DNA sequence: GCTAATAAACTAAAAACTATTATTATGG
C-alpha cells in the first residue's frame, strides 16, 4: 500500500502504458489488491476502497476490469449476511469511471450477472 | 318427614399473530 501510494503520488510525471510488461503487472497487482480487499476495520477497508477509485481514475491506460472476481465476490453465495456487499462496493468504484457496467470480455452469461443482483436485492 | 351431589359462565392468564421501541458497537 506504501509502494502504489507513493507511485500514484505522481500521474502526470509518469503513466505506465508503453511496454505491455507495466500494463500487465498494473492489472496483476490490482487484480491482487482487490482479492486482498477487506477489513473489519470499516475504515481501512473505505481506505482501500478509495485507493482502488483513485488508481483506476488515474489510470485506465493500462487497466482491465475481470468482471469475475468481481462477480464471484458481489454474488456471494446468495447469504442473507453482508458479506458479498463488499464486491458491490466494487461496483462502485467500476461505476466510479466511466467503465462498462459489465464488459463481457468472454461473457458469463451477461444475463445473470445482474440476476445476482436483483437476487441480492 | 331428610343437604349423597352435577348441566353451571366467571371475571379466567397461565402466548405476541405485529406492531415501535430503544443500547449498543457506534464514526471520522
Amino acid at each position: 500500500v506504501e509502494i502504489v501510494a507513493t507511485i500514484l503520488s505522481w500521474t502526470g510525471l509518469a503513466t505506465p502504458t508503453g511496454v505491455p510488461k507495466d500494463e500487465v503487472l498494473a492489472n496483476r497487482l490490482l487484480n491482487f489488491l482487490m482479492k486482498h480487499v477487506f477489513h473489519p476495520k470499516r475504515a481501512v477497508f473505505r481506505h482501500n476502497l478509495e485507493i482502488i477509485k483513485t488508481l483506476v481514475e488515474c489510470w485506465k491506460d493500462c487497466l482491465s476490469i475481470p468482471y469475475r472476481l468481481i462477480f464471484e465476490k458481489f454474488s456471494g453465495k446468495d447469504p442473507n449476511s453482508k458479506d458479498n456487499s463488499v464486491g458491490i462496493q466494487l461496483l462502485g468504484i467500476v461505476m466510479a469511471n466511466d467503465l462498462p457496467p459489465y464488459d463481457p470480455q468472454c461473457g458469463i452469461q451477461s444475463s445473470e450477472y445482474f440476476q445476482a443482483l436483483v437476487n441480492n436485492m
